[PDB]
């Protein structure tokens, strides 16, 4: 099977949000809204944000997944190439052959779904805190684009979901990424070849 990735608001009016942080050739994460693309290099944080128009029920969690965006590749499961996975960099939590991690969560569960085989890492839903009007989760994605053996240049989406306590569906949202050395200049040359 395929994950669905129909955006989907629900009840509490779940979206996502991201910075805004340019395209300058330093930059280590970028997004671009035109695209609805996230732009990273290995392994940085990517802060992206969690919006809702009213507050979620206690037990409400965030699951992050990718899938390969072709519909000719979207049955693979999309894993860590064989290099990555085997380099010993786990935080303790992630299993090394995870794509997507959470940075600094002690909460975050790492599912290998017995059915499918895909992997995701889940959450708590946290509401936003004092001076806040959002979340915010902080992302890491353990190998490039380009990856032989991995994502192998095919271009893959990252599906976050708002479940309930038994995992259904009460939102959803998604965007492409594309893990690379130079967010900054792909970003900038992309737009640019969609204008
Ligand atoms: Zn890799």
């Amino acid at each position: 099977s395929v994950p669905s990735q129909k955006t989907y608001q629900g009840s509490y009016g779940f979206r996502l949000g991201f910075l805004h942080s340019g395209t300058a050739k330093s930059v280590t994460c970028t997004y671009s809204p035109a695209l609805n693309k996230l732009f990273c290099q290995l392994a940085k944080t990517c802060p992206v944000q969690l919006w809702v128009d009213s507050t979620p029920p206690p037990g409400t969690r965030v699951r992050a997944m990718a899938i390969y965006k072709q519909s000719q590749h979207m049955t693979e499961v999309v894993r860590r190439c064989p290099h990555h996975e085997r380099c010993s960099d786990s935080d303790g939590l992630a299993p090394p052959q995870h794509l997507i991690r959470v940075e600094g969560n002690l909460r975050a569960e790492y599912l290998d779904d017995r059915n499918t085989f895909r992997h995701s890492v889940v959450v708590p839903y946290e509401p936003p805190e004092v001076g806040s009007d959002c979340t915010t989760i902080h992302y890491n994605y353990m190998c490039y684009s380009s990856c032989m053996g991995g994502m192998n240049r095919r271009p893959i989406l990252t599906i976050i979901t708002l479940e309930d306590s038994s995992g259904n569906l009460l939102g959803r949202d998604s965007f492409e990424v594309h893990v690379c050395a130079c967010p900054g200049r792909d970003r900038r040359t992309e737009e640019e070849n969609l204008r």
